[PDB]
């Protein structure tokens, strides 16, 4: 799990947030596997966001293929822990955002945050990702784990290639159709990268 100095930075680092703030939240991942989260504010541009080794290999290869394209090997240095830590350390009755409630709300209970509210926006699947390509072009620097091409059914019959879904470009998306414009103000992560995945091997000397 989370070292003593680490959990230290951890909830420092949260801090940050402020408590009143318009705060979205997004996940990829079942709510019993999450495998990326991310809380974004818009207003300060802060946000958290990091990924979880899935538990079941095999529903990860179906939502890989038509969720969020991330390649399981590019979770296995991940640090652990960090969904259960973080969600532990939200500010008491916080009011979060979301594009659907019905997963985060089963995650945050599972972790006995009933106390947290969620404000389901309740765009139209379409209308929510209107600036999706614009958010891609603009941010696509600030996550760079989902590498596979996904593919998803039509109601209407057939299937298309689509965006992969990412959980931080996800929340700057729905900002953007929310405001009208790709126009937020500038994102920034919290938390450093030593917090997110473990210390790497060492730099090939070349
Ligand atoms: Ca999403
Ligand atoms: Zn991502």
């Amino acid at each position: 799990g989370l070292t003593y100095s680490q959990t230290m930075e951890l909830k420092d680092s949260m801090l940050q947030l402020d408590p009143n703030a318009k705060t979205w939240i997004d996940i990829e991942g079942r709510p019993e596997d999450p495998v990326e989260i991310a809380i974004y504010q818009p207003n300060n541009g802060q946000y958290i966001h990091f990924y979880r080794e899935p538990t079941d290999i095999k529903q990860f290869k179906q939502d890989s293929k038509h969720s969020h394209g991330i390649d399981i090997q590019d979770l296995f240095s991940v640090q652990p822990g960090l969904t259960s830590a973080v969600i532990e350390s939200l500010p008491k009755n916080m009011v979060l955002s979301c594009q659907g409630a019905d997963d985060i709300r089963k995650l945050l209970d599972s972790q006995n945050r009933r106390d947290i509210k969620l404000i389901d926006v309740s765009m139209q699947k379409d209308d929510a990702r209107k600036f999706e390509d614009k958010i891609w072009d603009e941010y696509k620097h600030l996550c760079r784990m989902h590498t596979g091409i996904v593919t998803q059914k039509k109601k209407r019959g057939g299937k298309e290639e689509v965006t992969p879904h990412c959980a931080l470009l996800d929340c700057l998306m729905f900002e953007a159709a929310v405001i009208g414009s790709p126009q937020i103000p500038t994102p920034r992560p919290v938390l450093s990268r030593d917090l997110v995945f473990r210390t790497g091997p060492p730099r090939v000397v070349l």
